[PDB]
Order: C-alpha cells, then sequence, then structure tokens
C-alpha cells in the first residue's frame, strides 16, 4: 500500500499541509519566540493546559487538529550527555502520539536547534534522532525548517537512505 515518506520544507510550520503539527514546546506551556510562536499565533487554543516535562510530548486538540507539544530540553541548562537522552525521548514520545492519533501525516520541527540548542549547531544530532524515533511510523512525515543551507542538510539526509 502507500509508501511512508520523509520531506523537509523550508517555511512556516504553522502553513503546513499535514494532518498534526508537533510544536518545539516549552515545559510550562508559555508562548514562545521560535516554532511557537507560530503555533501559538495559528491554535492559541492548543495551549489549554499544554504544560508538560522536559523530554514528554502532550497533544492538545485545536478544533479537531492535533497538536503535539514535544519539550526538548534547553542545552544551555542541560549536560551535553543528558541533553542528547532528553531529546531523543521527547521524539520517541512524538512518534507514540502520532501512532495513537492515527494520522496519516505529521508536520514536525527540529526540537532544540534554536532557542534551546546552547548556542551549538545541532541539525545533526537533533535530525538523527528524529529518525530514530520516527522511522518505524507509517505516517508521512513533513520536516519544517527556516534556514536555507538546513534545508538542503536535511534534504541530502533523508535523500541517502533511499
Ligand atoms: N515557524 C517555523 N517553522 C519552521 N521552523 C522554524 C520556525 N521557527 C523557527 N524555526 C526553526 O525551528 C527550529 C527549532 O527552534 P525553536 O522553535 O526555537 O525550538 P527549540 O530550540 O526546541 O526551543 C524551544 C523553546 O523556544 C520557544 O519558541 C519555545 O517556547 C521553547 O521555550 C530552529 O531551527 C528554528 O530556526
Amino acid at each position: 500500500h502507500h509508501a511512508p515518506s520523509y520531506r523537509v520544507k523550508r517555511m512556516d510550520i504553522a502553513k503546513n499541509d499535514e494532518e498534526c503539527v508537533v510544536n518545539a514546546a516549552a515545559p510550562r506551556g508559555l508562548p514562545g519566540n521560535g516554532v511557537c510562536k507560530a503555533v501559538y499565533k495559528k491554535w492559541p487554543e492548543s495551549f489549554k493546559n499544554s504544560a508538560t516535562p522536559v523530554g514528554t510530548a502532550k497533544t492538545v486538540m485545536c478544533g479537531t487538529y492535533p497538536v503535539i507539544h514535544a519539550v526538548g530540553p534547553n542545552f544551555s541548562n542541560y549536560s551535553e550527555s543528558e541533553g542528547d537522552r532528553e531529546l531523543a525521548a521527547a521524539y520517541r514520545e512524538v512518534a507514540k502520539e502520532v501512532t495513537r492519533l492515527g494520522v496519516n501525516s505529521v508536520a514536525i520541527p527540529l526540537l532544540s536547534t534554536g532557542v534551546y540548542s546552547g548556542g551549538k549547531d545541532r541539525l545533526t544530532q537533533s535530525l538523527n534522532h528524529l529518525f530514530t524515533a520516527m522511522d518505524s511510523t507509517d505516517a508521512d512525515v513533513v520536516i519544517y525548517c527556516r534556514d536555507k543551507e538546513w534545508e538542503k542538510k536535511i534534504s541530502e539526509a533523508i535523500q541517502m537512505r533511499t
């Protein structure tokens, strides 16, 4: 039957064409300045009781549209080793929620690569944890980014596995 795919698009994740969205969220459920800024503007209702611990995900419906609030670690606060573990765990919880929801597709950003990156380039680290979690799901995954060079690198990483 249908072949599950990965794609990357360089555009605002709030404009996605998928059946649900992943917010790069904060543990206290507060609006932020990255992805979460766009998510709060588009789906403010999904922030009712969206607070959840680092390394977890919590889904809140906006109408019937699921917003999966996934909380990556802030690497300014976490050690490299503990932050790596929590980043991986957040994506594992996203994969479980995508499965539970039965969606055919999900729009997802790269967790902990912006406000929570500790000032380091974490594209490969974050993308590889995304793959480790989402590879075993059969939803179409669309990765959203904003940087031109990151779009190219993410696309290369997807393509080199096919
Ligand atoms: N609207 C967007 N669409 C797609 N990608 C985006 C968007 N906005 C930012 N990005 C990119 O998404 C990636 C994740 O960065 P952040 O959204 O800043 O997420 P994170 O690093 O996990 O920090 C989360 C923290 O920031 C606050 O926005 C949020 O409330 C939380 O406190 C970065 O590469 C960023 O450049």
